[PDB]
């Protein structure tokens, strides 16, 4: 095992993924950003195993792998390919929008096990890719429901098929010599809270302590994957300055969170686990694929610089905020913009930024009434409705794009959107 997977090393580039960017880009009259979406093609994206069929359907699982040989010999460098692990029973418990294949009351937990995890360690483990690094994410908004989601019924039937089904699959994972474990710990808009946070480092902790090898079966955390939260709020660098008298950790945007972006975030979360007995070779990912916040949406454009409004806190911030969403908890087909691009190393604690959502698949379908035959228990969610109101807080608009299908599928308004809002923009 290296320290970092995401060094010396370059992304696989899945061909399935750009054959739509490149396909969309065909279709879009205007020439600038036409090109623009063929240079977006050439950017690593992760590859989401998110039902059984996803290990087989199409070049499937395997189908990849060999693919990724194929850029390895190619380019000279090895190649490093993201794998999502996602298909836990009970899946997206506090949400409707993702709601997975296998269920804990229908001996779910069991075919996790079976016909999943077994199958998918079972191509990992076979010797032509043992020149590969590959990066498997597992289980993404997992473990952070068992923190602020338990009152949820689903997913308080689920914690143990969360905890014994993600043990299992790193314990099974950490055989395959090559395989880098990342588990996923939402982002600072979820458990950023003082005791949200503290109730994350205590559950990861046991979680993981009762795996095979100890604080060792895994690699790091990834944070931010499938949302916009930004890397770096720029002109809201400190909390606790006082404006209008009071801290601006206080505005109704944060409501008290003191991580505004996910870099003091992720940081933050690598000391607390290193504290805790974690190695110090951990390090941590974070989605950037939909968090650039550039170009203009929801009524405001990208600041450059704090704001000249200091009559309130809640009038600074939410002036001087990258993030332009009306409530942090809008997570569903946001009007953002592509983030910085996968690269390694950025800085100390993060192994590499990553797309592991990839640009342009849709967050949930927002029009109630409409089965996809292949994921059955995808249904509408509130939080998609583009007329709604969020329902984490009555107050505020969803904001979600309209005509969005379900969860997955291609969304090809909001790639448009996700293009022209890049920042840095993308440059053809
Ligand atoms: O085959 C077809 C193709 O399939 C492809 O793959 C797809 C795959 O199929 C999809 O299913 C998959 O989807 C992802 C979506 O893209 C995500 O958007 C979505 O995840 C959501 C999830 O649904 C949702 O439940 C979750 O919610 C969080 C939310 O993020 C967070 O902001 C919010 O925060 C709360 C917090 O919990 C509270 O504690 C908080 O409290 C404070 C309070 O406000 C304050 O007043 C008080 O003072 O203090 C309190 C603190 O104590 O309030 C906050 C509200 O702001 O909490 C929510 C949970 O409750 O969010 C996630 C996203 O973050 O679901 C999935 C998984 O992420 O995507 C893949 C790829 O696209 C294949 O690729 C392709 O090959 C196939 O063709
Ligand atoms: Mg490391
Ligand atoms: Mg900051």
């Amino acid at each position: 095992m290296l320290d970092n997977p995401f060094i010396g090393a370059i992304g696989y580039v899945n061909p399935d993924w750009a054959t739509n960017v490149i396909s969309q880009a065909n279709q879009t009259a205007d020439p600038t950003l036409a090109a623009q979406m063929r240079k977006v093609a050439t950017y690593s994206t992760a590859v989401w195993l998110d039902r059984i069929a996803a290990i087989t359907a199409g070049r499937g699982l395997r189908g990849h792998l060999d693919e990724a040989l194929r850029q390895m010999q190619q380019a000279g460098q090895p190649v490093v390919i993201t794998l999502v692990i996602y298909d836990l029973p009970n899946r997206d418990c506090s949400a409707a929008a993702s709601n997975g294949e296998l269920l804990v009351a229908q001996n779910g937990l069991a075919r996790y096990k079976a016909e999943f995890i077994d199958p998918i360690v079972a191509i990992l483990s076979d010797p032509r890719y043992a020149g590969l690094r590959i990066v498997t994410i597992i289980e993404p908004a997992s473990l952070p429901n068992l923190v602020t989601n338990l009152s949820i019924p689903a997913c308080a039937e689920a914690q143990n098929a969360y905890i014994e089904g993600i043990r299992y699959a790193v314990n099974r994972l950490r055989t395959i010599p090559n395989v880098y474990i990342y588990l996923d710990i939402a982002h600072s808009g979820w458990l950023g809270w003082d005791n949200n946070f503290n109730g994350a480092v205590n559950l990861y902790t046991q979680v993981v302590q009762g795996m095979d090898q100890g604080f060792n079966s895994i690699d790091g955390f990834i944070t931010n994957v499938a949302n916009y939260t930004p890397l770096e709020e720029p002109y809201l660098p400190d909390p606790n300055l006082t404006i209008a008298g009071q801290p601006v950790r206080s505005a109704s945007f944060y409501e008290w969170n003191p991580y505004f972006d996910e870099l003091d975030y992720a940081l933050a979360l690598r000391n607390a686990f290193i504290g805790r007995g974690f190695p110090s070779t951990i390090g941590m990912l974070i989605d950037t694929s939909r968090n650039g916040w550039g170009g203009c949406s929801y009524g405001r454009c990208r600041p450059t610089g704090p704001s000249s409004d200091t009559s309130s806190v809640n009038a600074y911030v939410d002036g001087s905020r990258v993030d332009r969403r009306y409530h942090r908890g809008n997570w569903c087909n946001q009007a953002g913009g592509i983030g910085e691009r996968p690269q390694a190393a950025p800085r100390s604690g993060i192994d590499a930024y990553v797309w592991v959502k990839p640009p342009g698949e849709s967050d949930g379908v927002s029009q109630p009434g409409i089965v996809d035959p292949d994921d059955p228990n995808k249904k509408f969610d509130p939080m998609c409705d583009p007329n709604g109101q969020s329902r984490y807080n009555s107050a505020y608009p969803t904001g979600a794009l309209p005509n969005a299908p379900h969860a997955g599928r291609w969304f090809p308004q909001q790639f448009e959107i996700l293009v022209r809002n890049a920042y840095p923009p993308i440059q053809p």
